[PDB]
């Protein structure tokens, strides 16, 4: 199967651009796109591209999972197995959620830290992201006694200083994210 | 991942200039630029640069968060991991807030100093910066008569003499700052 | 260079359908499409296809001249030379001209037959096509009372019986044709 | 030096698109663009691109000669020699010239054929193009006793059937071409 990455970023703001770049050593660098998740995009249905494919400008419809088969002319199907799943995320669609820290943004080593995303928007899911990590954490949003939709991320004992932002998303659109929270720098002393 | 910095300062006055610099040890100093909080200005759109890159004059449209990947030819992605956050803040957009100290400009060593940023403008976030330390503090504004918005930065024990300034910014654009407040030098006896 | 053809016909009625086909012996049947007389319709913009490609329904925006390069991976350009001209003409846009024969529908073998296309419309170019022969003839229109535009196609000696039709087209759009004239069968005794 | 080609066509209609694709075996596929001829384009001045560079939409300012240096980090200049000159042509800017044949579009083998481009537009140069040949012929436009600017291409004795089109261009813009002539099919019997 081919190796497909997003350049320069899989996480792209609304109105931005992204290039789906694929490489295939077995066969040739002629690929066919496949959008698995997200809003249906007809102009992406069985679309054949060379080396790379430029999505611009990026709309909320482009958020979702993509896969690519490489041209392998001397195989039974003349096309290869699907590539690695490539998830494209679109941000800056809804109001940004507020991010706060318990007990506070500054705590000692070995102390449990728990972040909270809050919003007046009826987000179904909250996505916490840390600067440095590409692995995003996602938790369901639960209503509070204030009229806000909230989720609490328990990070556990502190090991080193980090910086967090969070996003909100409605049902049926997990990759269509809101504006990012203001950066919350967790300092570990 | 590459090391990116803004020079002479990430906090750059409108009409001023800034240089996006980056250095990459593991590979080659060919860097691709991308903005995370919105679509970039045209001369920053699809921008790959060599070593450093000069922006002049600086406009409000340059304010935001940026990342860079260094050229890593012999890797799956042919590019490095996202660099350290490359933030650009533009000042001089709104009238400067007033900065006051508590208990005052001169204080005893080990005593608590609290700096209040206050304006008639309806800022959402005040930012307290210090001379010599490229580390800004963020706080939300609060209403209080006489029809003013205010934020109190408690710095804890005062160890050494330090001069401060503060900027006002509105809710939808946290990287677009007001004119700098008059400098407040705190002396420590 | 690849061989490209339109099927069932390059002369295709508006609202009708056409299939762009191509075959490439020297390399692979992966073809890139491009229009030479203007920017292409969106589903033809950045269009790479496998073997053949179906257009339905056909709109006036599809009319024009096209080329195709077959996939030639192990060459400097990684693509072939431009194919044979792939022309699309759309009919049914204007009222049909009237087609007349000289001396008439039935003629002696070896005699000269001249076909006049005539309309009240101010066409710039008349196009004479024949049933069975995928080769159209082009001629400019000429003013003459009763306030009509006309073109005379001299076919020379009449060898065999053949049915003709003609289309009118205006100066700025030579690939956008009128409705077909009533068929004129020429008999040869 | 790198090998740089235009995809899918160096000859691109106004409002169209073209991709400057470069390959470099010695060093890496990081290139820097250079526009030698044509109208000055600042956003193309020392612009660094990866693998390919997409010009879209194409304007008359993009017509001209391009060269590319490849990234060769362990060389005295860290960049290589300029690539092959890549001429990009923009068509469909002015009215199309008329193309006629002397003595006629149909002649016997070994007969001298001479084409003529005519126009009411003050073209300084006429460019004859043949279907199949990438080599364009250019002749200066000379005024006639009719008020038209004309040029005569003497092709000499006929060898095989061909198809010709022609373009017109004004002074100082040799690669900014008009609309193509109607195709003139020279038949050789
Ligand atoms: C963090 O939570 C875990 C689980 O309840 C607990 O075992 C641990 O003692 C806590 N750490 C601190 C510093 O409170
Ligand atoms: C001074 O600040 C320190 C740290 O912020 C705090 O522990 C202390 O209680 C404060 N004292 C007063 C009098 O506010
Ligand atoms: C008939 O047509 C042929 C070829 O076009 C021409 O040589 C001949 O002179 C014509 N005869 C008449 C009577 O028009
Ligand atoms: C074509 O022109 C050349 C040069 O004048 C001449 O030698 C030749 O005989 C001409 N051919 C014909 C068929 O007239």
């Amino acid at each position: 199967k081919p190796f497909c990455s997003a350049w320069p970023s899989a996480v792209v703001p609304q109105g931005g651009h992204v290039t789906l770049r694929c490489h295939y050593r077995r066969g040739f660098n002629i690929f066919t796109l496949y959008k698995k998740d997200g809003v249906p995009v007809p102009e992406l249905y069985n679309r054949i591209f060379w080396n790379s494919f430029l999505i611009s400008p990026v709309t909320p419809a482009h958020a979702g999972t993509y896969r690519c088969r490489g041209f392998h002319p001397h195989s039974p199907t003349e096309w290869s197995a699907p590539s690695n799943p490539l998830v494209i995320m679109v941000t800056g669609l809804y109001e940004k959620p507020s991010l706060t820290a318990r007990p506070g943004p500054t705590v000692r080593t070995g102390e449990n830290v728990t972040l909270s995303c809050s919003s007046q928007s009826s987000f179904d899911i909250y996505h916490l992201s840390r600067e440095g990590e590409a692995h995003e954490l996602r938790l369901p949003a639960v209503p509070s006694i204030n009229g806000t939709f909230q989720a609490d991320f328990p990070l556990g004992p502190a090991t080193h200083g980090e910086t967090y932002r969070c996003f909100g998303s409605f049902h049926g659109s997990p990759y269509e994210w809101s504006d990012a929270s203001d950066p919350l720098p967790v300092s570990v002393t």
